[PDB]
């Protein structure tokens, strides 16, 4: 039985680090945006998905240009990759990362191929759907 009576967002008014939480209770960001972990704590804001500590590791190598990894708390944030959170999440970057998956796709469980798995991911862009941003036209601001 779940009461529940549990929401005064307002309140929590111009309260990010909350938000944050909020996200990741969301069965779509239960787990890794890769692994599917249980618990992901990191998050990766550049890209704007929750990820574990061991993929963490990965997005870093990618580098600062491609994705940046940070704490969720421990670290500061910014409005500005606070509504990139939510704008992409986990929902969109499924529909887009694992848009371009095959049929019969599995997450990889040894790092051994993780490692990979995410860099020819994103890195690479292999199983990236372009289609979906395709309102790419930069004018007069
Ligand atoms: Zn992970």
């Amino acid at each position: 039985g779940s009461s529940g009576s549990s929401g005064k967002a307002q309140k929590l008014n111009e309260q990010h680090q909350l938000i944050l939480s909020k996200l990741l209770r969301e069965e779509d960001n239960k787990y890794c945006a890769d692994c599917e972990a249980k618990g992901p704590r990191w998050a990766s804001w550049n890209i704007g998905v929750f990820i574990c500590i061991r993929c963490a590791g990965i997005h870093r190598n990618l580098g600062v240009h491609i994705s940046r990894v940070k704490s969720v708390n421990l670290d500061q944030w910014t409005a500005e990759q606070i509504q990139c959170m939510q704008d992409m999440g986990n929902t969109k970057a499924r529909l887009l990362y694992e848009a371009n998956l095959p049929e019969n796709f599995r997450r990889p469980q040894t790092d051994q191929a993780v490692e990979f798995f995410i860099r020819d991911k994103y890195e690479k862009k292999k199983y990236y759907d372009k289609n979906a941003i395709a309102i790419s036209g930069p004018s007069s601001g």
